[PDB]
């Protein structure tokens, strides 16, 4: 399966990528909201790994734009752990949303239950 | 016009609603976004005047779940005055967005705004 990791921290990024591809995914990278929708539309990603930072509103915006057409599932990824914070990922179209620092296995975890399900 | 009117501060209802009757608007009030959505289903208003705050993330909310099925311009009132919450109000779906305290005149000058451009 196809994930895309937006994330604008490049050893972020890369971690996740690595961890990803050792499970048997195919992995493309988007490191602003500009090239994640634009990866999103090219490449048809089966899940998406966003986090919410660069800067404060963009992940939420890119979640918000990706519904207006898809269903494809969103696990947002941030260091902002606050409820507001959580709760406000969610409502605007997240299906999970993970805190960083994270562990490895459980995001490997996540992303099997959200394609699962979907 | 009908405006629907939603504030949990009782006192600021009444000074709204007293302020939009003069104008000659009909005024229905809401007092928590389960009223709002109430309202707004079964009077049909032609704007509605939006409370962030009760609790923090259901005036969002009741944006949001209106924004499903209507247009109805929404003005959106809050105390809090930061980008953040100004910028993700009208992203969820106000048309705009006025910090209180407010004046009486610009508020009547800006429902009126948003009327004639719906």
């Amino acid at each position: 399966k196809k994930i895309l990791i937006v994330d604008d921290e490049k050893p972020i990024s890369d971690i996740i990528k690595f961890n990803m591809t050792k499970e048997g995914y195919e992995v493309v990278t988007a490191f602003n909201g500009r090239e994640a929708l634009e990866q999103f539309e090219a490449e048809q990603p089966d899940i998406i790994i966003l986090d919410l930072m660069l800067p404060e509103i963009d992940g939420l915006e890119v979640a918000k734009t990706i519904r207006k057409t898809s269903s494809v599932p969103i696990l947002m990824l941030s260091a902002k752990d606050s409820e507001f914070d959580k709760v406000i990922g969610l409502e605007l179209g997240a299906d999970d949303y993970v805190t960083k620092p994270f562990s490895n296995r459980e995001l490997q975890a996540r992303v099997k239950a959200l394609l699962r399900r979907s």
